[PDB]
């Protein structure tokens, strides 16, 4: 599959022509309540997600783009993928690296005296152009490029963010309202509060805390050995749901204490009205777009491209991997074609851009598998999982009672999740467990302890210059930085490194 | 005279004794609105130890107060309360008792109830005792809710002394997060001490310390936030009681502001009664003579009621043969000297709030759920039976019978509870040792003899 043929749009037309004939059998495939089932699991796989990037995105963006926008691209473009995508398992929504990005941007826009809505609408339009040359000449062979190491690097950056901003986010509320003897009672809270209040801070605190501890916890019961079993794991699938809802009552009963919410309009209307509508005008909103900017917001685009590729396509060969028997065709070109082209089109509409993203499109596959016997492929799951989310946005009066610090939590719990898998945060544990308990694993055995701890020193010191990027005001520029890490692997570390030691520290596949 | 080592286990048994003594204390001060406190603990323990250091004939053992003990004197409280008799009198007069049941008992045999009391009867013992503890913990916490609900608005000046007059801010969320978080560090060290993190001796240190290191980590977290207030110790400054305004050092037994009834000197033998059969099932607990010192115990309780001061119980082991007694004489002189002195830390100790002190009581009372078989048949209660595990009572006796095994002891537990919440308080240890004769006669009516070697094990 990913062969160069040398032919123009090769890749793409080859996926193509390799899918098109089972639609048919996708759509009558499902015919069970396997699928009915798979559906309730990834409709909140996917809802918690977008609700917490929502939430945090209107926080920053000061709601330019948040919750019901989230909510709205990630329906309409699951409903794309499912109908036109190569792999209709793959799950399409908002990321880590996604919510980085438009960070970055929006505090360059806001440095720069630029509309944050408009630059993206060009960035949109830069991304369109550079997917279609880039899926003329195939280019995915360069995810081949893309090792173990660089995938590690992100990962765990991303995980090492969202910690982070959790409790930086934490800290803010505190500052907002000190705990303090006295209070001026009877402030006004039209937009928000305009004083300190009491109670809000800890409060707020204990139902991030909580939310995380329920969801350790339910984590943990899922892989346990109690109950009849069957039973365990579906409560264990429903963990993160269960403690957004036992939070959120939580939060419900106790009505004289103010917690902030999320910010959802009533029905189908942008989270602010005031500042943007529908459609954005490329030339401007309330001001004239630069025209140096036109032309130069194509970095960004090949950064946002960089971000999209790197997370999209470790997914597809995450899921095309064989053992998982992925039947049926996968197409790295369509799929990357078809996010990156939805991305633009929705920046246009001032909705974000997605990517395949790997936890979703796991839990789905893993959902819709039988036994390994086979896995059910059909694309009527991901398109009932895709109007379910959107019409989540109609559900108002649920979302607006959901107390931001629970999805703080929520947050958190992601991100301490997604440190699970990465081998690099198991060599950072080794760097603190004696080396007579190091495991049995092919770079413990094979490698030198020290030489390891070097490895594992040169990828710290690789984060903490990502990390620098972050925080100075050349921030745009972190994924060139993560790209750069491709080099420093083919390069430096053989110089550094034997042959055997970078086999067993880099292996692919494990 | 103390070699280095010695200095080592010393700092660790003087913590170990510490920490309980001084959640306790703060407890029993709350109850008993400071009529004993931990200042009265303190000393008791610290007299006692080294009394029982310079006496008692093993050395190894460590006297201290406990979970029973608190329950008894709570009960014994409520009791006084309700009577409208003078708590400290009635100690006064049941600790007259213990030594006169003291000596009657050295005066007989003895010896011959130990041979009956079985892991059943114990394990029911610390399955109530840790239940009470996370009951305790979680109903005070839901009173600090009550004293300081979250509301919109509170009152600006209300007045501080004695304690806050009405409402306050962040007092109640304030202490939950401090008594949570005293739990969660307490439970991480003590994952900590097990791990394969960071040197072995490093991790092994830590792990011995992890509580003490969580009151610290806890309070120091109080400390910096200055605004908010949070219950705290009620520490005398000097060897002093708690509240002189109730009571001086000497307790006069015919009474302090009213006249002790005649008739309660003389129904004071039944408490004296329950206080024995309390003390004896915990120092025969603890040691599996052991007949000298649990009457010497017995005795210096007994003694320490006069002065208003607890008594305790002998609680468990602590961390050629003439120097091995001699090191252990002076590992107890230490520590008991010790615990003595800490009450002129008033500074330090003025300073803890009772919230992390709640957190080291839930921390006590989930952690002494190890180790014990009917915690583990009530897990697995809740597992497939292809999960249990390979032990004696898991193969050797069908599932439903082990369940019916466990059913039946969790109904004892049930019965103890009500009998706990009822204004009978005061005799739940003979509810208690009422298990004996359970074991003894129904069950080998109910159950197959190898059933009850199996699940009733003597090791
Ligand atoms: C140290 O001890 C004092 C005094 O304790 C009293 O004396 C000892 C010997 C025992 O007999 C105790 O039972 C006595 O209480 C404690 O002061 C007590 O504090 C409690 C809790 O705040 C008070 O309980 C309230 O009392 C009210 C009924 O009492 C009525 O009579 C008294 C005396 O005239 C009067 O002060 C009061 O206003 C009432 O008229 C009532 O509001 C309410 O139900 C509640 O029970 C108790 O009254 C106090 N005692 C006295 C004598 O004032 C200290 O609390 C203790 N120290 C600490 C740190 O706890
Ligand atoms: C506070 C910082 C630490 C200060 C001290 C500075 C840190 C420091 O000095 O470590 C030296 C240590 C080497 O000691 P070493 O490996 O020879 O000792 C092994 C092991 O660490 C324990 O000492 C013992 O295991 P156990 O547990 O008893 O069963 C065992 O000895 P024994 O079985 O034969 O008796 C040995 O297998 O290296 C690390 O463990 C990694 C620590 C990485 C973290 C270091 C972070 C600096
Ligand atoms: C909430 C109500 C839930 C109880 C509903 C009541 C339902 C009920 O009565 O279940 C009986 C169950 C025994 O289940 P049972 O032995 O029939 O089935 C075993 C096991 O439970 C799993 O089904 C499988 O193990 P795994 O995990 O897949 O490896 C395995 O099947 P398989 O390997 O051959 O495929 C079997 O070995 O006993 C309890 O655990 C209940 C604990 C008390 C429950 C306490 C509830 C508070
Ligand atoms: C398990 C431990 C629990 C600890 C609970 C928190 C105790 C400290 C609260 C002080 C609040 C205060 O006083 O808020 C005020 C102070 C600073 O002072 P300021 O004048 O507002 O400065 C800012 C002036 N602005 C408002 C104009 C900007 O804010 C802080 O520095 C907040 C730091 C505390 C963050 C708590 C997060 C802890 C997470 C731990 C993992 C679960
Ligand atoms: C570690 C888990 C244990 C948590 C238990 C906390 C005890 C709460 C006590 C409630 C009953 C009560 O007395 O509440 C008090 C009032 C009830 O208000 P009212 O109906 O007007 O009565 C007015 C007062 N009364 C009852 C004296 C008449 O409101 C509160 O302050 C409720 C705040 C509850 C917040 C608890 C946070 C839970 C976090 C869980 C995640 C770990
Ligand atoms: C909703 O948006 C308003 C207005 O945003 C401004 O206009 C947009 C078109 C775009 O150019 C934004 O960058 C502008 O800020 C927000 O009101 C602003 O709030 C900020 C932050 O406190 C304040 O400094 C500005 O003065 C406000 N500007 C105006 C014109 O009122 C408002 O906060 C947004 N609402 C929410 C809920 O996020
Ligand atoms: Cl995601």
């Amino acid at each position: 599959p990913l062969q160069q043929t040398g032919q123009l749009f090769g890749g793409l037309v080859r996926d193509i022509r390799r899918r098109y004939p089972y639609y048919l059998s996708d759509i009558t495939d499902a015919f069970s309540p396997q699928v009915l089932a798979a559906v309730i699991f990834i409709y909140f796989a996917a809802l918690s997600p977008a609700i917490t990037f929502g939430g945090l995105l209107g926080e920053k963006t000061r709601n330019q783009m948040g919750v019901s926008e989230l909510l709205i691209s990630t329906a309409v473009q699951g409903i794309l993928f499912a109908l036109l995508g190569a792999q209709p398992l793959l799950v399409v929504g908002f990321s880590g690296p996604l919510l980085v990005f438009e960070e970055a941007f929006f505090s360059f826009c806001e440095t720069n005296g630029l509309e944050y809505i408009v630059g993206r609408v060009w960035i949109g339009f830069w991304l369109i152009l550079l997917v279609v040359l880039v899926v003329a000449f195939e280019g995915s062979f360069l995810v081949r490029f893309i090792s173990r190491y660089t995938q590690e690097i992100f990962s765990f950056l991303i995980s090492l963010i969202f910690i982070y901003e959790t409790f930086s986010k934490l800290i803010k509320i505190f500052q907002d309202h000190p705990l303090q003897k006295t209070y001026n009672y009877n402030v006004l809270m039209v937009p928000k509060p305009q004083g300190p209040l009491p109670n809000t801070a800890l409060l707020s605190l204990v139902l991030m805390a909580g939310t995380f501890f329920f969801a350790m916890m339910l984590r943990k019961f899922k892989n346990s050995s109690y109950f009849p079993g069957k039973l365990r794991r579906v409560i264990g699938d429903f963990g993160v749901p269960i403690s957004i809802l036992i939070m959120v009552l939580v939060d419900f009963f106790i009505q004289d204490t103010y917690t902030q919410k999320l910010s959802v309009p009533d029905g189908f209307k942008v989270s602010n009205s005031s500042a943007r509508g529908w459609v954005i005008h490329p030339l401007g909103l309330r001001s004239e777009f630069p025209i140096w900017m036109m032309f130069a917001s194509a970095l960004p685009a090949l950064l946002v491209f960089i971000l999209i590729f790197l997370e999209s396509q470790i997914t597809t060969l995450i899921v095309s991997k064989p053992e998982r028997k992925m039947v049926k065709g996968s197409g790295f070109h369509l799929d990357l074609l078809l996010v990156v082209g939805m991305g633009g089109v929705a920046a246009l509409f001032g909705m974000p851009w997605l990517s395949a993203t790997t936890v979703r499109s796991v839990t789905h596959a893993n959902a819709l598998t039988v036994m390994i016997q086979e896995v059910k492929e059909q694309r009527i799951s991901g398109l009932l999982v895709a109007v379910l989310v959107g019409l989540s946005i109609l559900m108002e009066p649920i979302l607006s009672r959901i107390p931001l610090a629970v999805l703080f939590g929520i947050f958190l719990y992601m991100g301490v999740t997604s440190l699970s898998g990465i081998q690099l945060f198991d060599r950072i544990l080794l760097l603190f467990k004696p080396p007579k308990y190091h495991p049995d694993v092919p770079y413990v055995k094979r490698v030198k302890t020290w030489r390891m701890h070097l490895f594992t020193g040169i990828q710290i010191i690789c984060l903490a210059v990502l990390w620098v990027v972050k925080s100075t005001p050349a921030s745009l520029a972190l994924p060139f930085v993560l790209i750069l890490t491709v080099p420093l692997r083919r390069v430096l570390l053989p110089l550094i490194f034997r042959n055997v030691e970078l086999q067993c520290l880099d292996a692919d596949d494990a």
